[PDB]
């Protein structure tokens, strides 16, 4: 169970190359905006905030070929979990990339990807996708997940900033 914290803003930039690729909203902190806040569109999540102004908020998109954020996630294989981390994203595949899994379970394609809740972005449960496949599939730590995002920012212009309510989640 779980208590969160919202803010719904104005897309003002929208940056339009591939190297880079974020959006400005036109709230931030004296609205209430927060380091630890995940970005959703659409039902799902499209991005991290990397910084809070005092009246905006810049958010890293999870399109981005690599990704620093350290965005827990975890995929659900039947009654298993599996939690790993969001490190990129194949643009050529169209697939997000994870890693650091704590398990070696069976991950099946259509497993579905939800945010894991564990690290900075402490907000769990948000949809993220569903699995494709994995690689290095037999490497003792560095089996990789491939994941296709259930939404994205196209032709929207309002997103949602999410985090976590409670002081120390435990």
């Amino acid at each position: 169970l779980q208590a969160t914290k919202t803010l719904a803003a104005d897309v003002i930039m929208r940056s339009p190359v591939s190297w880079k690729q974020e959006l400005t909203l036109d709230a931030g902190r004296s609205k209430g905006a927060s380091e630890n806040m995940l970005a959703i569109a659409n039902g799902g999540l499209i991005g991290s905030v990397s910084k809070v102004e005092e009246n905006s908020t810049i958010v890293n998109l999870l399109t981005n070929t690599e990704n620093a954020d350290k965005i827990s996630v975890k995929i659900q294989h039947g009654s298993t979990t599996i939690y790993g981390i969001i490190i990129g994203y194949d643009k050529e595949n169209d697939v997000l990339k994870i890693s650091q899994l704590n398990s070696n379970s069976d991950i099946s394609a259509g497993d579905k990807v939800t945010t894991g809740g564990l690290g900075n972005f402490n907000v769990a449960d948000i949809p993220v996708g569903e699995v494709v496949a994995t690689t290095h599939s037999t490497d003792y730590l560095t089996r990789e997940v491939t994941v296709k995002l259930s939404a994205d920012t196209h032709n929207v212009d309002v997103i949602e900033l999410v985090g976590n309510s409670k002081l120390v989640p435990r």
